[PDB]
């Protein structure tokens, strides 16, 4: 919905592959490079702004569609 984390599927160097509900996108790892695959990530601009784990991007995803429910 706004910022909604992603799966990061590949990671070459500085770059990751990152999945956003199938959509595959290419994402800087530059302030996260311990950033692996399986890990979630939020981006920004193009750059990995956090590293998450499912149970938390679960959580946001629930949220959003709560606030969207509410609205």
């Amino acid at each position: 919905c706004l910022a909604v984390p992603g799966k990061v599927i590949e990671v070459n160097g500085p770059v990751a592959v990152v999945d956003f509900g199938g959509v595959k996108r290419e994402v800087r790892l530059d302030l996260m490079p311990d950033t692996k695959p399986g890990d979630w990530v939020i981006v920004h601009t193009g750059f990995a702004i956090e590293k998450l784990d499912e149970k938390k991007a679960m959580e946001i995803l629930e949220a959003w569609a709560e606030v969207e429910k509410a609205m």
